[PDB]
């Protein structure tokens, strides 16, 4: 069963993380971004019980964004990209640069499926083929009401689309919704703009809980700034 895989993988991938070096610090493109980049695991690790920290969507996102694919998956090991690749329903074989080059595949099957559903409409797509758009991408579906389907696939399209998060930290982010409990970081995304609105669509809310996924992940590796 697909669950009982990411449930297993998604375990064993927290536990790499906490001591997985996924960016290099100093490597940062300029010193504006390194700024942002000190300011928000500052901001991060303050967080404490009774001392949240909150966290714009923009603000992650600009973070998110230093975590690119490139540079993730050639410091991923074999066995963070064997389980990631069985996480996403693929079936994993040879040295690690071949894992690379099947997970890079599959993101451009995905890249060009995506443009092709952004276009048509999540509407349009039946039920069956929502379920499987969703497994694909690392989210659960299982389950799932067509509706709910469908309010995690516009998720994934703005996230990608239009905000331009780098999708392998996407799909690490979900497996936070199959551990395992995740590890209190005090913490937690909001967008100022929905929080004026009269009522937050089940949407806005499933894009809190993704952006608080991908906080998940910062606050699993080492400190960056450190390491
Ligand atoms: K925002």
């Amino acid at each position: 069963k697909l669950i009982e895989i990411r449930k297993k993988t998604s375990e064993f991938l927290h536990e790499t993380l906490e001591e997985s070096n996924l960016i290099t610090y100093n490597t940062i493109e300029n010193a504006e971004k390194k700024q942002k980049f000190l300011n928000f695991f500052r901001k991060l690790y303050s967080a404490k019980e009774g001392k949240i920290m909150t966290f714009q969507h923009d603000e992650i996102s600009a973070i998110a964004q230093m975590f690119k694919n490139d540079s993730v998956l050639d410091n991923l090991s074999r066995p963070q990209l064997a389980a990631m690749s069985k996480f996403m329903s693929l079936r994993p074989f040879g040295n690690d640069n071949m894992l690379r080059y099947q997970i890079r595949s599959k993101l451009k099957d995905i890249m060009n499926d995506d443009k092709t559903i952004d276009y048509e409409g999540v509407e349009s797509l039946s039920q069956e083929e929502l379920y499987q758009a969703c497994v694909s991408r690392g989210m659960k579906a299982y389950g799932v009401s067509k509706e709910d389907l469908v309010d995690n696939l516009k998720v994934w399209l703005e996230l990608r689309l239009r905000q331009k998060i780098p999708s392998v930290l996407m799909v690490l982010s979900s497996t936070f919704t199959f551990g395992g409990l995740p590890k209190e970081n005090y913490s937690k995304a909001f967008s100022p703009l929905a929080e004026k609105k009269e009522t937050k669509s089940k949407y806005d809310d499933l894009l809190d809980l993704y952006y608080d996924g991908i906080l998940q992940v910062l606050s699993s590796i080492p400190d960056p700034v450190y390491n």
